[PDB]
């Protein structure tokens, strides 16, 4: 009966009944129906959730505001703190500077990681209100964004730092930061600091927590009961619970314990209670690191190496050093550090206290440690370094499974005094086995060596034979990891040749090769330099038309206040019901048997849906192909196999665990080789096939050969899938809500499962948390279970999908293999290709046939050639269907295009971007598939980028850091793209709309697009107002809905603008001729009195809207007829710089230049094209999915996949729209934008082979000159392909 | 599939209305409707 | 929509009148088909201002 | 005839949904004079007037 007592945006909350299970993010968003914080994965890895806590800090007396992760603090830890939201700092009537920043600034797009970015800033502005540019950076390194590119949202908090083509924003019409104007600290809590802390506990339907206030306490109940699970920040015992099903009855928090949480400076180091957070850590480390002797604090500064690349502020301020000592996870970053420095921890129970040395024994098992069940940790010495004593620290970067496999490293060696030969030497490693590692077989046998070749080789054969591991070794990348423990000793070997030589014992020891040194620097930053260029509109336009001006996303300061809707964020209903997918464990196998007596006994369960309950028909999908709900038989890992209803989300979760499901599992076929050995294909070979083959081969002077490997991609929208439905109880008729692009098929797929007509069913959409394809048909799955349930229950029910299932069940874009055989003359002319290509599809067909024939039209990217053959094979596995993809097959098809001909280049043995000028169409060049080119605006663009990059005096610089550095090396590609623009089905380029003027003069309209971050609603709305010549404050859109306009198609093909804005001017053209005669006899009089004129004479004041784009339809049979309506042209330059000893790189520069049209909002267009780049970028270097044999996917969160960060981005990232080149055939002149730039970032990719190549002339000896790099281009397959001494043996 | 929209609105006005109370001019209806009923009721004479 | 069921509104409200009845036997004659492909769900300013 | 036809107060309350009383005049033509909401605040549940 212990009162939980909090503030939340400075409102006390009193929780009679708290449960140790409620996280604060479930608490604020379904208790206090405060819904601006986000959940977007779960774990800790989105910074969606980030709130800010204060609290009065008793051992250091004051007021401290950090940072949390909402979604992993227990609200039984949050006793006497003070809580603010993205809803206690301001709101749309009152911005605070930090939201009406990012908003104005073009730094939201969906929105939907709006407000914990907002906190992040909002709470470094409480720390330091004048941060540095550095600063800001760090403070988002645990918040992801989708959308922009991140480069918006730095710069627009840039202006709170460093204490021809209009601008996209004025930074001088920012309001200034008044902190007088933030939240009191709650009075009451200032009070109760006077007063002692009590033990407190909550019980909970499982789960028991005990506060701590005492040593003596937490000992005692450790004594009498060793199974209580010590619990202080909860970042790793948070997933456990959630995400490992486990399930801890009894909790002891000692976060409030003085003796846990103590900083003091002894003789031989510094000693942290085990429950300081990291972010304690890091400050005193820092302080410390500032003001002493180098020579003192070598292991200190290894300890913050560690912690640079380690999460975010959000987790590094609740996250312990003990915790992550004891959680021992064989990858821990610090473990390694803390065995190899020797770091001495005190253990006590109730009556015992004991010291040790951290060593290979601290650690003698998985996951296990030498405390006793009733021991805890009570603190950590961090050691001094002493004279001749030196460290480094080492960490893998790429992250693939959830606990092991990445390498990580501590490295210590003592010198005798006044020499170079070797005292002590400790060399330990995570991510090379179960648990952390010393090399305690190779170390011993250099004792009083001296420093130098023969210790280097020594070492690395006796940690090649010590750590050695088996071709299966869990976890795999066995070569890279091999290979990184070598480099890592390596850099460490020439690290201490350098501080030997900083203490003068430079004779003994020997100079360093000076183009050897860039080997040992620690990553270093360098400021980000970005601009960019647009067009300013006609002196002469009406200020009122928006067309062509960088107008805000209309929904930005809503984004960044938290007041706007997404699915989720709808209030429940009373009567509203909770429903959890059961899916497939297995790859394919029949279905013996399912058991849902465990699923009964939940409290709250209501009922187990499967392929019997459904009303109509269980077919559905886009070609018919698709269970609703496995019969008989699973597919892949992920079918849905049936859904639990109940009453929270909790209990559907807790249900779902208990429908135990038997299987007999069949003959599967996962990858595409296991296909094309079964012949398991969608549908028959695809063709585009032009000139004589055997003559251009016959006419080549040379012919290369090859094959290309390309790996798929998760959409990681922010916002994961979501629908409730709502049952209406007459007529079969129901609403959804749902955050899809396909409101169509949605209500289609609802409408046939259920068996009523379309009439009946009415899908609505606000707006999506992005959607990027991946809701383009896929959404469906969870809606017709949704509707389902509210047709068999008669009440609403709902449906958001925690991130580890909607990346399991929603699939991504295709994987795709290349065959190709290209020929070509001694110049770089290329004269004849052939090319097959295949995907994988999964087990349903979905979207991917069209996807292959779009992958079909691109494969000449930019390129004329006059005999060539492309086919394609969709390949039918039991993995998950994959679909669209913002590209759609097109970056698959340009990339093998890329490829083949970087082989050309090389192989003619001249520049690379000569023999791409040289091979590039030209105005009036057919396509391999007979379409005319014309506005062919390509080479313009190219002459830019070249100019405009300074791409040959890069060339230059490049070339020559290259002969001066043996260990990075830089590379710079410039790429370019055409794109065509139309769906490649020709009736789903269509769009309609529906429009109002109500008697005030204010206008309501709305279309068949969905927003889903990408400025559609802003730019109808910009349409509509130059259209009917008033102001786009009359005009308001509120949602996309079937019963408004039907029939629509997908928000997909980067078209919706298109064809939704010529459905929006027609519909207002039709308005403007029914209030002509009006307009005449009172041809000044306002807006409004037309309005009411016409009102009053009886005229309609509604209308309709539709367009159909003209003269489309490609045959695959005669290879003739326009399958796009014009094409997207763009061009990129990119240069990188890679650690030859680690894989890792930097993208140091890009340079776009991008033909948009006449741009409808160039603000809205630059941030498309820096959004679709930087996915790209992650396509091509970062992203990589990874399943078992047996077809089970892996990689299921930010834990282990990994989008671009903050971090990731090009540093000096420049973008320009192509001036003067009007497209009149699209609305306004315009062009679509979505989905063209995304290729671009090829140019990274073909960089990081250049800087590949110069590594294999450097130390490859015999290297093949072709070599191969399969996308994505990661530190592993950069690593492997920079073959030395180190790969070779 | 031939992309012909299948949405449309429809409107109507009662043409040729106006009456004016000034000069007693103007058709104020579009047209009448005329019925008819009998009806017979019995009462009591002490009750009501 | 695409399975040829038809959604209807109209400015008028249902009170008892039998209003939309009225309107679907009248759209029923118009199109040539059965009232039996068209509904009528509500009266909303955001269909018919 | 089944109870199954939806008027406005059979749509199910959201969670987070109030009522509302309206407060009217006693007086056919009066000033007001002042207004005491004192007693209707201790009515638990009581959010504003
Ligand atoms: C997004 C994210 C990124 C991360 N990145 C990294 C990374 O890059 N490198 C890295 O090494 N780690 C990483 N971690 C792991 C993180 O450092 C640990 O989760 C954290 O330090 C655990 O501390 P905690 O206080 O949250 O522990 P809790 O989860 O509360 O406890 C974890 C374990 O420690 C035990 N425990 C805690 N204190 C004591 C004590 N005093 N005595 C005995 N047992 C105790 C608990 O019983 C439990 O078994 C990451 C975690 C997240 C969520
Ligand atoms: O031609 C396309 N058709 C689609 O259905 C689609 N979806 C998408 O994201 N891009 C494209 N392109
Ligand atoms: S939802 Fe909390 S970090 Fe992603
Ligand atoms: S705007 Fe950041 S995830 Fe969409
Ligand atoms: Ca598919």
């Amino acid at each position: 009966a212990d009162e939980l007592v909090f503030f939340v945006n400075g409102k006390k909350v009193v929780e009679k009944n708290a449960d140790p299970e409620t996280t604060l993010l479930v608490y604020l968003r379904r208790k206090l129906g405060l819904c601006g914080t986000k959940l977007g994965c779960g774990e800790g890895g989105c910074g969606a959730c980030t709130v800010m806590i204060s609290k009065y800090d008793r051992l250091q007396n004051k007021i401290v505001h950090f940072s949390v992760n909402a979604c992993l603090a227990p609200i039984c830890s949050l006793h006497h703190v003070a809580v603010t939201t993205v809803e206690g700092i301001g709101n749309t009537q009152k911005l605070h500077p930090v939201q009406e920043r990012i908003a104005r600034s073009h730094g939201s797009q969906c929105g939907f990681c709006t407000p914990g970015i907002v906190m992040s800033m909002y709470t470094l502005l409480r720390n330091q209100p004048e941060p540095t540019v550095e600063e800001i950076e760090n403070a988002f390194q645990g918040n992801l964004c989708r959308c922009t590119g991140y480069r918006p949202i730095l710069q627009g908090f840039r202006t709170f730092a460093k204490d021809l083509s209009p601008s996209l924003f004025n930074p001088e019409d920012f309001k200034p930061l008044d902190p007088t104007q933030e939240p009191i600290f709650p009075p009451e809590l200032l009070r109760l600091k006077d007063t002692p802390q009590k033990k407190l506990r909550f019980e909970g339907e499982r789960v028991t927590w005990i506060q701590a206030s005492t040593m003596e306490e937490l000992l005692d109940l450790k004594a009498q009961h060793p199974d209580a699970k010590l619990v202080v920040g909860n970042t790793e015992i948070g997933i456990e619970m959630k995400f490992k099903n486990m399930l801890f009855p009894l909790i002891v928090c000692p976060a409030w314990i003085p003796e846990l949480n103590s900083v003091v400076h002894g003789p031989e180091g510094i000693s942290f209670g085990a429950s300081c957070p990291l972010s304690l850590v890091e400050s005193v480390l820092a302080e410390e690191i500032a003001k002493l002797p180098e020579q003192k604090t070598e292991v200190f500064r290894g300890v913050m190496e560690q912690l640079r690349w380690f999460a975010g502020k959000q987790v590094k301020s609740v996250a312990s050093i003990g915790g992550n000592i004891i959680t021992a996870s064989p990858i821990s970053d610090l473990n390694p550090v803390f065995m190899a420095s020797g770091a001495k921890l005190t253990l006590v129970s109730r009556g015992t206290r004991r010291t040790v040395r951290m060593d290979h024994t601290f650690f003698p098992g998985y996951r296990k440690t030498l405390l006793r069940p009733e021991e805890i940790l009570l603190s950590i010495e961090i050691p001094y370094s002493k004279e001749g004593e030196f460290f480094s620290a080492f960490k893998q970067a790429s992250r693939r499974e959830d606990d092991i496999a990445k390498v990580t490293s501590g490295m210590r060696v003592l010198f005798k005094p006044g020499t170079i030969e070797v005292q002590e030497l400790s060399l330990c490693f995570g991510g090379m086995a179960d648990r952390t590692i010393s090399a305690l077989k190779t170390t011993p046998k250099q004792l009083s060596k001296s420093w130098n070749e023969e210790l280097l080789q020594s070492v690395c054969a006796g940690l090649a034979e010590e750590l050695q591991l088996a071709p299966d070794a869990p976890g795999g990348m066995v070569e890279f990891r091999r290979t990184l423990t070598l480099s890592f000793f390596f850099k460490f070997y020439l690290t201490v040749l350098q501080k030997l030589g900083r203490a003068d014992l430079e004779d003994m020891c020997g100079k360093l090769d000076p183009t050897f040194a860039s080997a040992t620097l620690l990553f270093q930053k360098d400021p980000p330099a970005n601009v960019q260029l647009f067009q300013e509109v006609p002196k002469d336009q009406s200020e009122e038309d928006m067309v062509g001006r960088p107008l805000p996303h209309l929904a930005a300061n809503m984004q960044a206040s938290g007041e706007a809707v997404y699915c989720d964020d709808i209030p429940r209903y009373e009567n509203e019901l909770s429903l959890r997918l059961v899916t497939s464990t297995r790859a394919h196998a029949k279905i013996t048997s399912i058991d849902t007596s465990e699923a009964k006994k939940v409290p709250g369960f209501v009922c187990f849906l499967t392929a019997e309950d459904v009303p109509n028909s269980n077919a559905t999908g886009l070609f018919n192909d698709e269970t609703v709900f496995a019969k008989d038989e699973v597919t892949c890992v992920g079918h849905i196999i049936g859904a639990v209803v109940a009453d929270t989300p909790e209990h559907a979760q807790r249900a779902a665990r208990g429908v135990k499901i038997t299987y007999e599992d069949l003959p599967a076929i996962i990858t595409i080789q296991d296909a094309i050995n079964n012949n398991s294909f969608y549908g028959s070979e695809i063709k585009i096939e032009k000139g004589d083959l055997k003559k251009g081969f016959s006419e080549a002077d040379n012919v290369v050969s090859g094959e290309l490997y390309i790996g798929g991609q998760e959409h990681f929208y922010l916002e994961t899938n979501c629908t409730i439905a709502v049952p209406k109880g007459e007529a079969g008729e129901m609403e959804l809500f749902v955050s899809t692009q396909n409101t169509m098929k949605t209500q289609s797929f609802v409408a046939k499962m259920l068996g009523v007509p379309d009439n009946r069913i009415v899908v609505r959409v606000k707006r999506m948390g992005g959607g990027f394809g991946g809701k383009e048909t896929r959404s469906t799955v969870v809606s017709t279970a949704l509707a389902l349930a509210a047709h068999k229950t008669g009440r609403p029910v709902r449906c958001m999908l925690d991130r580890d299932e909607d990346m399991l069940i929603t699939g991504g874009r295709h994987p795709f293999l290349a065959k190709y055989k290209v020929g070509f003359m001694k110049t770089g002319t290329v004269v004849a290709l052939e090319v097959a290509h295949f995907s994988n599809g999964g087990n349903t067909e979905d979207l991917s046939r069209s996807i292959m024939e779009r992958a079909l039209f691109h494969m000449d990217n930019a390129y004329k050639i006059p005999n060539i053959r492309g086919t394609g094979r969709i390949c039918k596995t039991n993995l998950p269907s994959n679909t669209a993809f913002r590209g759609f097959g097109g970056p698959q098809g340009m990339l093998i295009a890329e490829y083949w001909m970087s082989e050309v280049a090389i192989t003619c043995g001249l520049p690379a971007e000569e023999v791409r000028r040289k091979n590039m169409y030209k105005e009036g060049d057919l396509t391999h598939f007979n379409q005319k080119l014309e506005g062919f605006t390509l080479p313009r663009c190219w002459d830019e980028c070249i100019a405009s990059s300074q791409y040959l005096a890069r060339k230059r610089e490049v070339e020559k850091f290259n002969r001066e550095n043996c260990w990075k090396k830089r590379g710079l590609c410039i790429i370019p793209t055409k794109f065509g623009i139309s769906f490649t089905l020709p009736f789903l380029n269509q769009g309609g709309a529906l429009v109002h003027v109500y008697t005030d003069g204010s206008v309501l309209l709305t279309h068949g697009g969905t927003e889903m971050g990408q400025g559609l609603h802003t730019k109808m709305v910009q349409v509509a107002s130059r259209a009917l010549k008033i102001p786009t404050s009359k005009i308001h859109i509120s949602e996309t809905s079937t019963n408004t306009v039907p029939n629509t198609s997908p928000t997909a093909a980067s078209a919706s603008a298109d064809l939704n804005g010529q459905g929006v001017y027609e519909a207002c053209q039709t308005i403007l001729k029914r209030l002509e005669p009006f307009k005449k006899k009172k041809p000044t009089g306002p807006w409004e009195a037309w309005v009411m004129d016409a009102y009053t004479s009886a005229v309609s004041l509604s209308a309709t809207g539709f367009y159909k784009t003209p003269n489309l339809g490609y045959s695959f049979e005669t290879n003739s007829g326009n399958p796009f309506h014009y094409f997207s042209y763009g061009v990129a330059c990119s240069e990188v710089e890679i650690d030859c000893l680690t894989g890792d790189h930097k993208n140091l520069r890009t340079d776009i230049v991008m033909d948009v049209g006449s741009s409808l909002n160039p603000a809205i267009d630059i941030g498309q094209v820096e959004g679709a780049f930087v996915q790209g970028l992650g396509l091509f270097t970062m992203e990589e999915l990874h399943y078992s044999p047996e077809g089970s996917l892996h990689t299921r969160g930010p834990s282990t996949y990994k989008i671009p960060a903050f971090g990731s981005i090009p540093i000096e990232f420049r973008v320009s729209l192509l001036r003067d080149c009007p497209n009149k055939r699209a609305i306004y002149a315009s062009k679509a934008v979505g989905e063209p730039p995304l290729f671009l970032a090829s140019s990274i990719f073909f960089a990081i082979k250049d800087a590949i190549r110069a590594a294999r002339a450097q130390h490859g000896d015999n290297a093949k000159q072709l070599f191969q790099l399969d996308s994505p281009a990661t530190p592993e397959k950069i690593r492997n392909a920079c073959v030395d001494q180190f790969t070779t043996l």
